DNA sequence: CCGACGGCGCATAGC
DNA sequence: GCTAATGCGC
DNA sequence: GTCGG
């Protein structure tokens, strides 16, 4: 696929998505419309039919239209509809901060809070986390660069290990895929005295290093087992300032660790087709375990994990190297 | 025809 | 003050 | 909005 094929198509019904996401809040429709966004994306021949995109799975009849009045026409009605209804784009508009979902966005623009301009006049009227999310809205919407990451991954697995030892430490997401840009990083650690059968300073202590390396800047949200901040990389003195990164670090048991680090390297994709295999042949898989089903269905206690390896090892597939885990 | 569609950690009215 | 429901992000 | 029981 090109992003070049269907782009027309595809932006058409990631805009409907966003749409039913933030303002009409059917999160079910808005997922269906990037289930069939994405589909398309994959195909690799310009559409011409819409009944030539409804054989894809995920593209029904009413997406089929809507692609015949879009190549028919090159615009949608409904769309260009919602574009111009002030309130739909406003709302559309506040749900780019993070920590504003679609209630407060639609709150913000009942009582006239429709621009940043607005919501930093009122930024009493914010939470933290929106705050937050109100200070680095453009830094967030920015692409972390590959090689951005791994020197963040230098940083948090360097300064984990000036903590704890016997701390393990993964990123996780695309960049353990090998992708070369990454939308935010997503940690995973885990103790070996962290167990099912379970110290809640766990957590704290490295979030509390990574705060003294000038490392972690903001705080979104902090319990025992999920963090969720913003980082920033050092900039050295060449009047570069790096942009703030979003991060998120997780404290899993070692005995779910693999199964986390598995599921939250994923693919997507990847995920439903190696449950689907592991289902089909005894097993059942999940962010925490792998487990053995009976004859019933019925499922028994959880295997043991100490390698991403020996999940397959129980599935009977061969060890797939993170890079070929798009599907 | 018609329900399911992901489920869960953290921050934030009702009693 | 305590409990459970909800928004939010992932 | 689409899928499938
Ligand atoms: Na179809
Ligand atoms: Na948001
Ligand atoms: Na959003």
């Amino acid at each position: 696929p090109q992003e070049t094929l269907n782009g027309g198509i595809t932006d058409m019904l990631t805009e409907l998505a966003n749409f039913e996401k933030n303002v009409s809040q059917a999160i079910h429709k808005y997922n269906a419309y990037r289930k069939a966004a994405s589909v398309i994306a994959k195909y690799p021949h310009k559409i011409k039919s819409g009944a030539e995109a409804k054989k894809l799975p995920g593209v029904g009849t009413k997406i089929a239209e809507k692609i015949d009045e879009f190549l028919a026409t090159g615009k949608l009605r409904k769309l260009e509809k919602i574009r111009q209804d002030d309130t739909s784009s406003s709302i559309n508009f506040l749900t780019r901060v993070s920590g504003i979902g679609p209630s407060a966005a639609r709150k913000f623009v009942d009582e006239g809070i429709k621009t940043l301009e607005d919501l930093r006049k009122n930024e009493d009227k914010l939470n933290h986390h929106q705050r937050i999310g109100l200070k680095y809205f453009g830094d967030f919407e920015k692409r972390i660069p590959r090689e951005e990451m791994l020197q963040m991954q230098d940083i948090v697995l360097n300064e984990v290990k000036k903590v704890d030892s016997e701390y393990i430490a993964t990123v996780c997401g695309s960049f353990r895929r090998g992708a070369e840009s990454s939308g935010d990083m997503d940690v995973l650690l885990t103790h070996p005295s962290f167990t099912s059968e379970s110290q809640p300073k766990l957590l704290h202590q490295v979030v509390e290093q990574l705060q003294k390396v000038h490392f972690i800047t903001d705080t979104l949200s902090k319990g025992e087992t999920k963090f969720m901040g913003v980082c920033q990389l050092p900039s050295k003195n060449d009047e570069k300032e790096y942009p703030h990164r979003r991060i998120d670090i997780r404290l899993i048991p070692k005995d779910q660790y693999y199964c986390g680090v598995l599921y939250f390297t994923g693919s997507d994709i990847f995920n439903k087709n190696m449950r689907a295999h592991a289902l089909e042949k005894g097993f059942t898989i999940n962010e925490y375990t792998i487990r053995p089903l009976g004859v019933t269905g019925v499922a028994g206690e959880p295997l043991p994990v100490d390698s991403e390896k020996d999940i397959f090892d129980y599935i009977q597939w061969k060890y797939r190297e993170p890079k070929d885990r798009s599907e």
